[PDB]
């Protein structure tokens, strides 16, 4: 049944619960962003009422084949009525679309659902400075102090020079890029973009890529693989076995691969640098994994908690084990006695 932390209440609204059939009581379907554990179960024949991004509504309509007459896009950052409660969508600073929601029960009661979000400084300068938030339904992905990465910034930094080094000494080595969602598009068009080339990838993806409102998309992409030195592939064959084959399709036009597999966070975190990372190389293949996260860090969400002081924190990730619950329930504590709210 649909758990207690994907339903807003004094509302009939739920938060990215699409997979357990019609909810009784729910009047109103909001979904934060366009990633499969959120989405599961919405299609074509889905028939309520469904409220996001303008991003997430493209993806909706061409992805998913949902009827226009049950998608709600509405603009961010715009104080908006639905079902006669007012509601605000903010970024969440997670992958393209991402939405973070603000609700305004008719009792005064406010909550916000971070939905998945990385939390930053900048949204301590949004609509939420404004009025005391009483409830938070917190992505919690990351809420373990071992959790640390570097800025988003420094890892795309790595990345291009890496890529820009191995290619001009070796003018016949391919960039090859994985991915298997949206997010994360920064990776494989920073690097496109240092080497003079547009990244090459399936028509599906060309597909998923032409619905997020990018400016100068039909500059930066394109379905034509031969043209383009970037390509993406499926996370899925980001292997050397993977890779080889790969290596045949191109037909003797490059002898080299250097790849990139943007993880979120991997136990050498815990020990080594971003200027200090290493490949695994298999002859004329070398594979980075990059630690490039769309979620807070353990200390980043610390920040925006402490920041906002809310009454009550309702965990939406990593809830469905006691100790994980539990341990949860002490970092919180310890933020609020340290900050004193
Ligand atoms: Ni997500």
């Amino acid at each position: 049944t649909c758990p207690f932390y994907k339903k807003i209440p004094g509302t009939g609204f739920t938060v990215d619960a699409f997979q357990y059939g019609v909810v009784e009581g729910c009047t109103a379907y909001f979904l934060t962003h366009f990633h499969s554990d959120h989405y599961a179960g919405l299609s074509k024949h889905f028939t309520f009422p469904v409220y996001c991004s303008e991003i997430t509504g493209n993806l909706l309509k061409n992805k998913l084949h949902v009827q226009e007459q049950y998608i709600h896009p509405l603009p961010l950052d715009t104080e908006c009525i639905v079902n006669g409660v007012k509601v605000v969508l903010l970024d969440a600073n997670h992958c393209p679309g991402a939405v973070m929601i603000l609700f305004y029960l008719p009792n005064g009661t406010v909550i916000l659902h971070t939905g998945d979000f990385r939390a930053d400084p900048s949204m301590e300068r949004s609509l939420l400075a404004d009025q005391k938030v009483h409830m938070l339904y917190l992505d919690t992905t990351y809420c373990s102090p071992e959790y640390t990465f570097p800025s988003q910034q420094e890892v795309i930094r790595f990345a291009i020079n890496t890529a820009f080094e191995a290619v001009t000494l070796n003018p016949h080595a391919l960039v090859v890029c994985g991915t298997y969602s949206i997010g994360k598009e920064k990776v494989f068009l920073a690097i496109a973009d240092v080497l003079g080339s547009k990244v090459g990838m399936s028509q599906e993806k060309y597909k998923t890529l032409q619905c997020l409102n990018i400016p100068e998309i039909n500059s930066l992409i394109t379905t034509d693989m031969c043209s383009s030195l970037v390509h993406l592939l499926p996370m899925m064959q980001i292997n050397f076995k993977g890779l080889q084959s790969h290596l045949k399709k191109c037909g003797g036009k490059y002898n080299q691969i250097l790849a990139f597999r943007p993880t979120g966070w991997t136990h050498s975190n815990k020990f080594t640098r971003i200027a200090d990372v290493i490949p695994q190389t298999k002859g004329n293949i070398s594979i980075y994994g990059i630690p490039y996260s769309e979620h807070s860090s353990y200390l980043e969400m610390k920040r925006f908690v402490q920041w906002l002081k809310p009454q009550k924190i309702i965990p939406t990730v990593n809830v469905g084990t006691w100790k994980s619950r539990s341990t949860m329930e002490k970092y919180f504590r310890e933020w609020k006695l340290e900050a004193g709210y």
